[PDB]
């Protein structure tokens, strides 16, 4: 598999820190880069090829989507998810590097664990290692305070979990939450950091790892005005990204 895939992953558990990920939050938290709709998101997306795998990140957009309607198709909300799901990805059309957009996620401020991707060969250089505030298994964190009290890898889940709240996009909380925690392995497949999740978290996982299902080329014009109509229904207009 890829040495980009690896050399992704190097940069990331490398500048991937607690600062870094507050700094990120600051620079994002205003939604001040883009004013566009939902499908300029997904058409955006034309231009990026996510290299922690290939094809654009849009076809991948209505692939998930259409993937969720086969085998859900009366739950339109689940379909948009699908369509929704990697827009995030546009941080990299902003400039960012994507060490910094892409790839699993992990919980910053505390100790990686063994489900992490690379986790021997990929954290010598962060600084955080040191740190005995981070450096232990809880770090940071007091036990079972749940994950939407973690602050995670900065990427396209947290990043498009703010840009919906803030839009304030009409979806069910389990829409939000499988976005946000999409990406993170760790948790939802090697059934690590179970020091940190909570009772809401076990609620949510059955939902996470039905979505991924899906997670894991189409004649994409035929597909656009339905999937209009359900960005018209949930989340219309121009959005602050
Ligand atoms: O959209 C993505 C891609 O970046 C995949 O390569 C990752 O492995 C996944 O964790 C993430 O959700
Ligand atoms: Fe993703
Ligand atoms: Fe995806």
């Amino acid at each position: 598999s890829m040495d980009r895939v690896f050399t992704t992953y190097k940069l990331m558990h490398t500048h991937q820190t607690v600062d870094f990920v507050r700094s990120k939050h600051a620079q994002f938290g205003g939604f001040s880069y883009k004013k566009m709709t939902v499908m300029e998101a997904v058409d955006l997306l034309d231009g990026l090829v996510d290299e922690s795998d290939d094809f654009p990140n849009s076809f991948h957009a209505f692939q998930t989507a259409e993937g969720i309607r086969k085998a859900h198709p009366d739950k339109d909300w689940f379909h948009l998810v699908g369509l929704l799901h990697d827009l995030g990805k546009v941080l990299a059309l902003f400039g960012e590097p994507q060490w910094a957009v892409v790839g699993d996620t992990f919980p910053v401020g505390c100790r990686p664990q063994a489900s992490v991707v690379f986790c021997d060969s990929t954290f010598q250089d962060n600084p955080d290692l040191q740190d005995p505030r981070y450096s232990t298994e809880l770090g940071m964190y007091q036990p079972h305070c749940g994950l939407d009290r973690v602050l995670m890898s900065w990427g396209h889940d947290e990043y498009m979990y703010q840009v919906m709240k803030f839009n304030k996009f009409s979806l069910p909380p389990e829409a939000f939450y499988m976005i946000r925690f999409h990406s993170f392995y760790p948790w939802h497949t090697g059934r690590d950091y179970q020091q940190l999740c909570s009772q809401q978290d076990l609620a949510m996982l059955p939902w996470v790892r039905e979505f991924n299902k899906f997670d894991l080329l189409p004649d994409v014009d035929k597909l656009r005005p339905y999937y209009q109509g359900l960005i018209d229904k949930y989340c219309p207009g121009i959005l602050s990204w």
